[PDB]
C-alpha cells in the first residue's frame, strides 16, 4: 500500500516544503500551535505533515487524540462535535498541553459552517486545536484565515522528489531506469500520490522499469508519439493523424480531457513560432470547452486534427 | 437472452482481453485479490470478466457473496452498507478466505461517496474486496487508484467478436449471413451488449438474418444511403440531398447527434482525398456543436448539406 | 497590538460613521439609551462605538459594568444571567441612571434565546440596556428590532480610512507612501481590523511603506506583475506571458476564479482605450464563464492569453 | 385576511375605475350581461368588480351560482363543462333571467380551447354568461373579443390605494406611519393583492408598521442603499459597490432579475441628468439580456459596477 | 353579435376576393366542386364564402348538410368520422348531387391526419366534399394539395372593406367620420373580424364615431403619439420619452409586442433617412426579440428609447 | 392528361431506377416473380413499374389480370378476396404460368391486415403475386418483407428526368428554354407527377416556356424576384426592398418560414463571395431562429433586409 506505508514519519520526513516545515518546526520546540491553515494542490502533504506534526508532539500517543475527517461531508460537522467534547476534556496523556483535529477539503463549504468552528477556537486553544486542508486560500472566508497561521504547501519540486522516488525504490528492490524516474515525474504533476502509486503499478509488473512502462500504467502517451501525430497532422496527412490518435487513445485508453490536456502540454513545447502555437492553443481551448459541454469527444478531436491540417499552406 | 447464456463461466472464457485476463489469472492461482480497478469502454467485459472471476475462485457457491450494484444510484452507496456487514462477517463457505463486490458505473460520483470504499479496504481486506469498472481511469479521484490493482480493457477486435457471434449462433440454430455478420458490428461499435443484444433481436424474428435485418432492428441508416446523400451533396444536388436525408430521418428517426454520428463515419471512411475530408470534418465538428448548444436541427443540419454544395467548384 | 491601542476612545473617535455617531451623540447629551441595535459588515466598528458608547456616558469608569459576550456560544446566555442580577442591582457608580451589556454575533441565534432577553428589557430599563451587534438587521426576528433603536454602520468609505490610517502612522513614525496607502485598502475590503493590523506588520520591518511591501505582507499578486502579463501578452510574447501566468499561479497559489478575478481588475484599471478595453472584458467574460462550467483551468487561461496576443495587429 | 374582507361587495365599491363601473352599472338596471371581458394589469379589480358585479345582480344569491376558476390549468376546461349544464339549467332564483362564471387567466390558452367558449355563448346567452379575465386584451383571439363587451382595467393611482389603505386599517387598528404607507406602495407596484396582502403581514406582527416593517416583509432593498451603491459605483469606487450589492442581495436574498428590477426603478428616479440615465439603462438593458439568456449573475452583475466606475471621468 | 349578422349570405356579398370569387362562381353554374382549399391571412373571409358557397349552392337547405369544424382539435378526425357516414348516405335533397364539410386550420397537422381525408375524396366524390381553411398553403402537405382547387385569400383591399363598413353603419344608425374609417383600418390590417367587431365597440358607446374613439377601443396609439415620442427621443429627451411611453402605455394599455409593433410601423413611416431607419429597425429586431425569449419590458422597451437617445449626436 | 399518356409502357421506359429495372428485368427472362416489394419517395415509378413489369410479361392481356388498388382504404381488403380466387383460378391466358396484384400504399396498415396477405402467398406462389408499395421498407412488419424481393425507388435524379422531360417535348411540339427545363425541376423535386403535369400546363399555354412560365404556373416566389429584393438591399435601399419583400409576400402569401427559405437558396445561387455569404446566412440562420421561437415575423424579417443595408459599406 505504499503511499501510506511511506507516510512521513516526523516534520523532517516530508520533503520539498522547507517552505512550510522549517518553519512549522519551530512550533514543536515552543509546543505552540494555533489553528493551522494548510493550502495547496492535492497529494503534496498536507494530510502527511499534519500527520507528521501530530507524531512529533506526542510521540507514540497520537493516533489516540489526532482524528481526520472530510469536511465536505455537509451533515457530519455537527454530528463530529461529541468527538469535539470528549477530545477536549481529555488532558493530552503524558505532558503535551494541547490537542489536534484535521479537516480535509475545508474549502468546500459555504458561509455558515465555517462559523461553527469558532467557538471551540475561543473556548479550546488552551485544549483544543484545528488544522484545515484546502485547495486555495482564497476560498476560506476571513473570518477563519483570520484565526489561523497559514501555510501555502507548492507542488513538490523535481529533485526532492525524485530523490525520495529512488529512497522507495532502493528500498523496495525495484530497479527504475533514469528515463523511468523523469517520466514518473511528467506523470506526477508535483504530486506524490500520483507518482508513488504509480511507480507502486509498474513494480507490481515484471522488472525493469521503463520511460515507457510509466507511460503505459497511467495511459500518457509518449510525448513523443504526441509531438508525431500533431506534426503529421500540421504537415496535412489528416487521414494518418487520425489513425495514430486512434490507436494512441486504445494503446493507453485515455479520456478526451486526458488526450486534450497532453495535446496542450506538446503544443506548447513544441519548438514552433509563437505566432503559430497561438493559433494552436486558441483552437485548443475551443475544443476543449465543446467536449466539457458534452458535445462529441470523437468529432471534436478528429475535428481539431483536420483544424492543424488546413494551416498546411 | 443471448447476452447472459453466453456470459463467459471463466476467465479462460473472456475473449480479447489477454492483456488483463493473462495476468488476473495469476490472481486465481495464489487466491489474492487487491481491489480491483476494471476500466475500459463499456460492452468489452468488465462485468463479464468480473463475474468470471469471482466464478473461478468460488466454484459453485459464487452467486451467494458475489453482489453487483449500480454506483451512480447516489442515495444507496449508505443503503448498501448493510450489505457489507452480513457479507464481512460470513467466512467463504467451503476453504476460501475472501470475498468480493462489484461496483458498475463507478466513474459517476463526486470525491465524497469514493472515501467510504476506505474504511472497509482496511477493514475488510482479511474479508472483503471491491471490483470498480469505469468508462476511464482518469475518472477516479487517486485515493482510490491507489488502493486498486488496475485494469484497461480494451474494444474487442472485429474477428474476435465475429467468431464469438457465431458460436452464439451456430448453437441456437440462427442462420446470420456474411452481410449480418460485418452489419452486426458496424452496429456493435466494439460493444458485445449491443451486439449480443441486437443479434437476439434478430433472432427473435423468421429466419436468415440479413445486412438488413440488422440494420432495421437497431434503426440505423443503411451506409449505402450515407454515402449516397453525402454523394449527391457534394455533386451538387442540395434540393435532392435534402430530400434525401428528410426521408432518411424518417425512415429510422434518428437524432441531430445520431445523424451526425453517421455522418461523420460516413465522412472518414469515403475514399476521397485527405484534403477535402479535412474541410468536411472541420465543418462537421462544427455543425455538431451548433447542435449541442441546442440551436437548431433541421437548419444546421440543411445548412451542412449547403456547405457541402459550395465546394462542387 | 494596533487595533486595540487604536480602538477609539470616543464616539468623536469612530470615523466614516457620522451617519450612527452624529445621532448617536444625542443619546450622551440626555443620557438615554434605548437598546441598541449595531448593524454592518465585520470591522467597520460596532464593538468600536459600543465601547466608546459606554466609555462617554461613564468616564473612568465602564470597563466596571460594561461587559461584552458572544452571543452565538449556544448555552451561555443562560450561564450569563448571573451576570445580569449582580449588574442590574448595582446602580452606576457616580451620578448617572443606567448601563449596558454588548452582545456580538445576535444574529447567529434561533427565535428562543432571542425572547429571553425581552423579561429584563421591561425589567430593566431604569437600570439595564442591551446594544447588539448584527450582520443584518433582516436577521433579528422582530419582536426585537420593536425594542430597538437601530443603526447600519457602513464599510468604512476610502477617504475617512485613508486619512485615520495616516493619523496611525505620523503617530508612530512610519513612511507610507500614497502607493502605500492606496494599495492598504485594496487590500482593506473596508475594514479596519484587516487595514490596521497589515499597517502593523508593514510597520514592523525596515522603513519606507509601499504599495508593494503591503501587496506582500497579506500575500496577493502585485498588481505590478498582472498588468505586466497582459501587457508582455497583449505585445505578441505568448510564451512569455504563460510563463509568467504560471509562476505568478504558484508563487501564490491562486484559484481559476482568483487569477480571472485579478485579471480583471487591471484590465478595468489599465489606461488602454474604452474601445479594446472591452474586447478584453467580454472575453474574460467568456473565459470565466469556462472555467464555472467546469472545463479546464490551464488550458482555458492560457486559451485567454492566446486571445491577448492575436490582437497585437 | 384584509385582502378578502375588503372585497368590495358592490360595483360602487370598486374603486379607482370609473371608467369601467361608470358603464358597468348601465348593465345591472337594465340587467343585460354581454360576455365580459375584463383586461388590466394584475391586482387591480378584475375579480373584484368580476364579483361586485354578480353581486350587485343577485343580491344574496350569487355565491350558488357565480364560480370562479383560473383557465390556465389545460386539461379542465373540459372537466367543468358539467358545472356548465347543472348552472345553465338551473333558473336564476328570485325574479332575475340569466347567470356567470369567471375565468381567471384567460389569456394563457392556445387558440383552441377558447372556441369551446362558443357553443354556450348562443347556446347559453338565454341563461349563461362568461367573464374573461386577461393580462392584454391582445392576447386573446379575435372570434371571443367578437362576442364579449371589452373593459381595461388601469394601474389603480397612488392616492385612491392610500385611502384604501388607511381605511382598511383604522378599522383594524393598525398603526402605519407615513413612511409605512408610501414604501407600501414602492412595494404594491399599482396592485392591491399585494399591497393588502403585505399590509395583513405586517399587521400580524407588533403593533407601529414602519417603513422598513414594510421592506423586511416583502424582502426588497431598502431605496436608500441601492441609490448609495449605483452612487458610490459611479464615484469610482468598484470594489465598494461591489462589497454593497454583495450584502444587499444576501440581507434580502433577491434573484438576479430581481436586483436589476431595483436597479432600474432607482437608476430612473435618479435626479441625475437625462444624458447619463441613457447610458446607464441602455446598458442595464444589456445586463438583463444577458441574464435572461442564463449567463452568469454575479459576473455580469459587478460587471455593470464595473461599467459605472469607467464614468468616473 | 355584428360580425355574424353580417356573415355574407351569397358568394356576389364576400368582398374584396373578386380574385377567388369570380372564379368560385364558375363553380355554381356547373354545380362542381372539387375539395376547396382556401388560404389567407386570419379574418379575411374563407370560412365565410365556404359557407356562403355552401348556400349559393342549397338554397334553404345548407344548415343540414355543412358543418365546419376546427381541425387542429388532434383526437377528433377519427371522433367525426360517424358524420361522415350519415352525411354521404344521405342525397342532397332537393335536386343537387354532393355535399361539404369544411375544416378550419387545417395547417396544423402533420402528415399523417392529413392522409385520412383521402379514403374519402375518391370514396366521396360523388357525394361529399372537403373545403380546407389553412393559413398558408405551403404548410399543407403535398398529396392533399394534389386533390384540390386552391385560392388564396387576400387581406381585403381598402376601398371594398371601407365601403362594406360603411353598409354596417348607415344600415344601423351608427356616424362614423371619415378620420373613423381611416383609423379603423389602420386598426384592422386587411381583416374584416377585427374591423367590424371594433366598430360594434365604438357603436356600443355614445354616438359620433372618431378617429380617436376608434385608437383608443382597440388600444393602439394615436400614430401623431408614437412619432412625437419617438422624435422627443431621438432629440435627447430620455426622461420626457419613458414619460410619454408610460403613459401611453396606460391610456390603452397594449402589450410590450403590440408597442413594439406600432413602433415599427412609425418606425417606417417615418420621414428620415433610409440610412438611420436601419439603426432604428435593427434594434427593434433587437429589442422585439429580447421580448419575446421572455426578458423584461419595462427595461427592454425604455432601454430602447435609451438606444434613441444616444444617436443625438 | 400526361402522366398517363406517358405511363412507361415496358421496363426499358421506366427511367432513373436501373438500380431496380437492371435487376428486374432478370425476371421476365425467366418468368419469374416473387412478391415484389416496392420503396421510395412517392412520384418515382413504383406504380409505373409495377405496370411496366406486368406489361412486358403479358404483352398485350394484362389490364385483365393485373389490378391496382389502395391498401389503406381499411374495410377493403377483405372484400377485394373474391378478386383473389377468380383471379387465382384463372390461368394466364397464352402461355405465361403466373399472375399480379398491386398493393399502393402498404405502408398504411397495422399489423393484422397484414397477415392476410400470406395465405395466398403459399397458396397461390404457382398463381398470383403481390406487388407492394410502400414509402418506406422499413415500416412494412418483417413477416412480409420475409417473402419479398425488395426494390428501393430513389428520387430520380436530375439528368434522367431532364432527359425525359426533353422527350415528352420534342414529341409534343413544345419549346423548352433551359431555364425553364432547370426550373421545371426546382419545382419537381425529384416527383414527375408534379413535372409532367406542370410542363403540360405551360405548354397548354402560349408557345415558349420560359423559367418564368414555370415558376407562375405552379405559384412560386420567381427567383428574379428574390435575388433582386437582396440585391436591392445590399445595395442599400432597404424602403426599397422592404417594399418588394411586402408585396412580394402577398403576391404568393408565403410563411416566415417560408420566405426565409427562398431567401437562403437565392443566398446561396449567389453569385457572391464566400466570404460574405457566410455572414448572410449566419444572419439568416438567426433570423430562422427568432421566427421559430414565436418573434415577430414582419419585425425579424425586415430586420434582416435591414442586416443586408448595413454592410452597404
Ligand atoms: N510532501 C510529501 N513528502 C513526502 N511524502 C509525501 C508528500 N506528499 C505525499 N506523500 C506520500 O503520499 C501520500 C499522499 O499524502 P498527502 O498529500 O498528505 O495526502 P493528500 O491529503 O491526499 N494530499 P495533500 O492534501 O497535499 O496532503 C502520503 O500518505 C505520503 O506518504
Ligand atoms: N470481452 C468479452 N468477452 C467475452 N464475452 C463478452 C465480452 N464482452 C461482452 N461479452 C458478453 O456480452 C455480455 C456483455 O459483456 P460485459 O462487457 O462483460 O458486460 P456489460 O454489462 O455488457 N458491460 P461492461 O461494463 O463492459 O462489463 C456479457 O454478459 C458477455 O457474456
Ligand atoms: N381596484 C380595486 N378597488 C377596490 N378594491 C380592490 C381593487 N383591487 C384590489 N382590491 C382589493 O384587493 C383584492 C385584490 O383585488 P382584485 O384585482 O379585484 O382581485 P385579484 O385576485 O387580487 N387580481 P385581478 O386579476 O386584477 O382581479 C380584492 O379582493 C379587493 O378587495
Ligand atoms: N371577405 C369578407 N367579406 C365580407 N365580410 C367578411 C369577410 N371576411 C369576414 N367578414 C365578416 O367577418 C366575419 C369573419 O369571417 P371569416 O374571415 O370567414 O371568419 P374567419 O374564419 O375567423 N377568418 P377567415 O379564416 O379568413 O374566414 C364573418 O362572419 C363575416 O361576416
Ligand atoms: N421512373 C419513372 N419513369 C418514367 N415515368 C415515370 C417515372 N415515375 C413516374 N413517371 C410518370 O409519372 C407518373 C407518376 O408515376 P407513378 O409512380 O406511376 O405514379 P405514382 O404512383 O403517383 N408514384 P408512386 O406511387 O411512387 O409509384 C406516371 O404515371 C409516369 O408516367
Amino acid at each position: 500500500i505504499w503511499v501510506e506505508k511511506y507516510r512521513p514519519r516526523t516534520l523532517d520526513e516530508v520533503v520539498g516544503q522547507d517552505e512550510v516545515i522549517q518553519r512549522l518546526k519551530g512550533y514543536v520546540e515552543r509546543k505552540n500551535i494555533p489553528h493551522l491553515l494548510f493550502s495547496g494542490p492535492p497529494g503534496t502533504g498536507k494530510t502527511a505533515t499534519a500527520i507528521a506534526l501530530a507524531r512529533d508532539l506526542f510521540g507514540e500517543n497520537w493516533r489516540d487524540n489526532f482524528i481526520e475527517m472530510n469536511a465536505s461531508d455537509e451533515r457530519g460537522i455537527d454530528v463530529v462535535r461529541h468527538k469535539i467534547k470528549e477530545f477536549a476534556r481529555t488532558a493530552p496523556i503524558g505532558g503535551a498541553p494541547f490537542k489536534i483535529i484535521f479537516l480535509d477539503e475545508a474549502d468546500a463549504l459555504t458561509a455558515d459552517a465555517q462559523a461553527a468552528l469558532r467557538r471551540t477556537m475561543e473556548m479550546y486553544s488552551k485544549s483544543c486545536r484545528f488544522i484545515l486542508s484546502c485547495n486555495y486560500v482564497s476560498r476560506i472566508i476571513e473570518p477563519i484565515q483570520s484565526r489561523c497561521a497559514v501555510f501555502r504547501f507548492k507542488p513538490v519540486p523535481k529533485e526532492a522528489m525524485k530523490k525520495r522516488l529512488l529512497e522507495i525504490c532502493e528500498k523496495e528492490g525495484v530497479k527504475i531506469t533514469e528515463d523511468g524516474l523523469e517520466a514518473l515525474i511528467y506523470i506526477s504533476g508535483g504530486d506524490f500520490r500520483k507518482a508513488i502509486n504509480a511507480l507502486q503499478g509498474a513494480a507490481a509488473i515484471g522488472e525493469v522499469v521503463d520511460a515507457d512502462t510509466i507511460y503505459q500504467i497511467t495511459a500518457t502517451a509518449r510525448p513523443e508519439e504526441m509531438t508525431e501525430l500533431i506534426q503529421t497532422a500540421l504537415k496535412g496527412n489528416f487521414m494518418e493523424a487520425r489513425e495514430l490518435l486512434d490507436r494512441l487513445m486504445v494503446e493507453y485508453g485515455m479520456s478526451g480531457e486526458d488526450i486534450v490536456a497532453q495535446l496542450f502540454r506538446e503544443i506548447i513545447s513544441m519548438p514552433i513560432k509563437d505566432s503559430l502555437k497561438v493559433q494552436l492553443i486558441d483552437k485548443l481551448g475551443e475544443v476543449d470547452f465543446r467536449l466539457t459541454e458534452g458535445a462529441n469527444e470523437r468529432i471534436q478531436l478528429d475535428a481539431y486534427l483536420a483544424y492543424l491540417s488546413t494551416l498546411a499552406k
